[PDB]
């Protein structure tokens, strides 16, 4: 059989894209999107209808251009999620404005607003995951949202400190990046080539997976951002893995069953005391890679958010 | 006349070292130290007496090895400051344990402890500046300390967001780095050579100076960390400049008066509303250089702190 089919025995497959064409081809359980993918998806000709519906809907909600651009931008993200939900049995991950990453209150409000839009379309909370950056503020926002029945996807996770704080906050799911960690080491280290087993991103996720299962945490671990299938195969057994269409294609075209790599067969151990903000900040900043990548990821998603608003703006 | 003498007409000269030999040679008004300089100073043979006195004093304060190492390490930093105060009419800057940079409460306690040691030696607060890293937590700590009569030196300042938050907290002085900003651009940009006027560090300090004088802020602006005399001359007119002995030597050996570069001749403008933590975090992290350098500077000072404790440990 093919690799994709083989991987499904050990890991739940998730598609990382806003393009419905991939949902039909690989039939993933869930789908994830982010600001960059939403911007690209808005370029797809067949999605024109979704944009027009968003704009039209926005103009019917208020007569304030400022509010219309925000309403139109949020509605478009939701409209794309709605199309995807028609093709997947699981959940859709929609990300909140990255410009609010360091504002707990604003992030909670934005998250509830997105949930509201999905509910207005008849979609219940169990089919959605609100995506927030894993800053201390985002984690505190997520802890509150989960208590109110809103499940979260904590993304842009790079340091172990972030992984621990997320588990202690009881978030529904974390999406530690693998590929971006590799990118940092390739650009800031002499070693430009890594064997799958020594790939820094793979090592990071493996260690997080162990820590989570070892302590009985229920938070779903979902590896994200891949540079090659080698990273994916090395993480076979991870709860879930969200993969770009290009890599999904490679997996489905390669023959040969694979073996489970990530497993925890021991007994659950007692959980330590909760990490405080000071300890979190100290530990996170001890990681040069994590420091650079978290801030960078937030900057890029913010820029793409702005580019989308610009685009929507020229349509009002 | 020489450059050093000429610079003194426009800028207060400060020596950046823990070596008293330089105080006698250049007769600076103030002196600044940091964890790395304290560690190096501890290697100076004539300073042996200072180390023994610290250890002896520590053992007389308690019989707990853990507390003795901390007491010995803080006392040594204070003893070195005491020797310097005998040679300078101004102030001495002593830095708090960098491991507490993200802990407001712990930083306030450590600062008061150092002040206590200076007071026990008969030195009043007006001869001291407690040095803290410019993280949001350090700034909040400084705001509190200033209200209690303890003047602070906010170091490791890289972003404009940090400069603004410091001014709004009413700190006694800020020490924006110049050389480390240059280092970052040399290592992360194709351009490896900069003319004094285009040196990123110089541009940064100049902009901060303008913003401060333009709004009537009383916080002293002291440029620190230099890579060449060109950076120093380009900042002539800055309130103060703390310079390493090697560069002080170069200035005193070069002939030719210099011209004032930094000046604000307009009228004071109204101050804006205070920046919040969320806005501070957003703006600081928009600066790739600031993100890297702040965390890095804290990591290095923490390591040197540990190396000093190790050294003191083998003497108990």
């Amino acid at each position: 059989t093919d690799k994709l089919t083989s991987l499904r025995q050990y890991t739940t497959v998730v598609a990382d894209t806003g393009d419905i064409a991939a949902m039909k081809l690989y039939q993933p359980q869930d789908a994830t999107t982010n600001p960059s993918l939403i911007l690209n998806a808005a370029q797809i000709p067949e999605y024109r209808k979704l944009i027009d519906d968003a704009v039209a809907w926005a103009k019917q909600q208020s007569n304030d251009r400022a509010q219309q651009i925000v309403d139109a931008t949020d509605k478009l993200a939701v409209n794309i999620g709605l199309e995807i939900l028609k093709l997947v049995p699981g959940r859709i991950s929609t990300e909140v404005d990255a410009r609010l990453s360091y504002d707990t209150e604003a992030s909670i409000a934005k998250a509830k607003r997105l949930i509201k839009l999905y509910n207005d379309a008849g979609i219940s909370n169990d089919r959605i995951l609100i995506k927030l950056a894993s800053t201390w503020q985002g984690i505190r926002a997520a802890e509150q949202l989960e208590k109110e029945g809103i499940n979260c996807n904590l993304t842009l996770l790079f340091s172990f400190a972030q992984a621990r704080a997320c588990a202690e906050a009881g978030v529904f799911l974390i999406a530690p990046f693998v590929g971006r960690i590799l990118d940092w080491y390739k650009a800031n280290t002499d070693k430009k080539e890594y064997a799958p087993a020594e790939d820094p991103g793979v090592v990071s996720v493996s260690e997080i997976y162990q820590y989570y299962k070892e302590h009985g945490y229920e938070t779903v671990v979902m590896g994200a951002s891949f540079r090659n299938i080698g990273e994916i195969l090395e993480l076979a057994g991870c709860d879930r893995l969200t993969i770009a269409p290009a890599l999904l294609k490679e997996l489905a075209e390669s023959e040969g069953a694979i073996e489970r790599k990530l497993s925890y067969t021991g007994e659950v151990k007692a959980r330590p005391a909760r990490i405080t903000e000071s300890e979190f900040l100290w530990q996170h900043n001890q990681d040069p890679m994590a420091v650079d990548k978290l801030a960078e990821g937030i900057r890029k998603f913010a820029i793409d958010q702005e580019k989308l608003e610009k685009m929507i703006g020229d349509l009002l």
